[PDB]
């Protein structure tokens, strides 16, 4: 004649209960006859009893700064049992919203990292990383690395293989991300890796050679940064692409009428670094393309070739610059992720 026993995922009088998980009640030596949970305003939280009557769980996300009262009743062959539990959830000092790139359903190149950018500084980087679940198919190992206080990146050791599915579940709602900062919401994104496209700009030849799945499909002469403002070597990730884009140097503090000033509407511009390196149309430098470097760091190419590049590259394709007189693109540029050695990237910078 055992009385039914009830087990809850919460404790009476608990405080700071995180809302990153549903609340459940389980019955033994009997079944749940009724389970209810209401907040301080009397409003119930949606839940569902399992078909066998042994498990009840909330199906609606709980809220912050709330007081919940949980009531459960179990009936068994041996009698009846009831419990009442009250608890209070986390009271964030501030919330932060995550933003994920690339976009959901996108087809990206083999260089595209997963990016999760928050709208606030993240004090507990480890908590953030733990709340982000990455699925890859075919599965490959990857690791997180922070570009700054708000944006973390995830990538494998080598370029993605085409045909790879990437699933990104940012499960930050209810997660304490440090110093009272909690996740404002969850985000779900999924994308796929398309064709391997790798363009190599070699300063020795001043040719930009585009290889699609290992085959050279296009060669175009280029003029890169002049010796005083050279184009950094390294691996660049293709970012945004513009049919045309207005650029004004005074926007960033450089007068237009200075030696390094400019104010023009640029055609067929493909971004390959946050620092400002673009592939774009440079009709004025057609003669120097393939012979001498004349730009401020951009890879200048012909109008038809710049349009060709715009048409044939996608977000996440790779541009690799070699043999310039400049240094190496910073790994934390924003599109320079691949320039960090794997051992450093894997080790991370969570602490
Ligand atoms: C790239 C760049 O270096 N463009 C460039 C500078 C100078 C010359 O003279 C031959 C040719 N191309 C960029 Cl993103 S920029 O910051 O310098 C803006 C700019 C300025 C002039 C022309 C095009 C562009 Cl995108
Ligand atoms: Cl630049
Ligand atoms: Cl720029
Ligand atoms: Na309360």
């Amino acid at each position: 004649l055992l009385v039914p026993k009830l087990t809850a995922s919460v404790t009476d009088g608990a405080v700071g209960v995180t809302v990153d998980a549903p609340v459940s009640v389980t019955a033994a030596d009997g079944v749940l006859a009724a389970v209810t949970m209401v907040n301080d305003n009397g409003r119930p939280v949606a839940g569902r009893l399992s078909p066998d009557g042994l498990r009840w769980s909330t199906t609606e996300q709980l809220g912050y700064n709330r007081r919940y009262t949980l009531n459960a009743t179990a009936l068994g062959l041996g009698g009846a049992a009831t419990r009442q539990l009250t608890f209070q959830t986390s009271s964030p000092a501030h919330l932060t919203m995550p933003y994920v790139m690339p976009g959901d359903g996108e087809v990206v190149g083999v260089g595209e990292p997963v990016a999760i950018r928050f709208d606030e500084n993240i004090a507990d980087r480890g908590a953030a990383e733990k709340a982000i679940k990455i699925t890859t198919n075919p599965p490959v190992e990857g690791a997180f690395y922070w570009l700054n206080n708000r944006e973390v990146r995830w990538r494998p050791e080598h370029f993605w293989k085409p045909g790879t599915a990437v699933d990104v579940a940012v499960n930050t709602y209810g997660v304490d991300l440090g110093e009272g900062m909690f996740g404002e919401d969850n985000v779900q994104t999924h994308f796929t890796i398309g064709d391997e496209v790798i363009a190599t700009a070699d300063d020795n030849t001043k040719i930009l050679t585009v290889r699609v799945n290992g085959e050279v499909v296009k060669s175009m002469p280029t003029s890169m940064g002049k010796d005083s403002t050279p184009t950094a070597n390294g691996i660049y990730i293709v970012g945004s692409r513009y049919k045309h884009i207005i650029m004004d140097s005074s926007t960033y503090g450089v007068p237009v009428n200075s030696p390094n000033g400019y104010r023009t509407d640029v055609d067929w511009a493909t971004q390959i670094s946050y620092s400002g390196v673009f592939v774009h149309s440079a009709p004025w430098s057609v003669g120097a393309q393939g012979h001498t470097n004349t730009s401020h760091g951009c890879l200048n190419v012909s109008p038809s070739n710049a349009q060709w590049f715009y048409d044939h590259v996608k977000r996440g394709d790779i541009v690799e610059v070699v043999n310039t007189v400049g240094g190496t693109l910073p790994g934390i540029d924003g599109l320079g992720d691949w320039n960090i050695p794997w051992d450093q990237w894997r080790a991370g910078n969570a602490k």
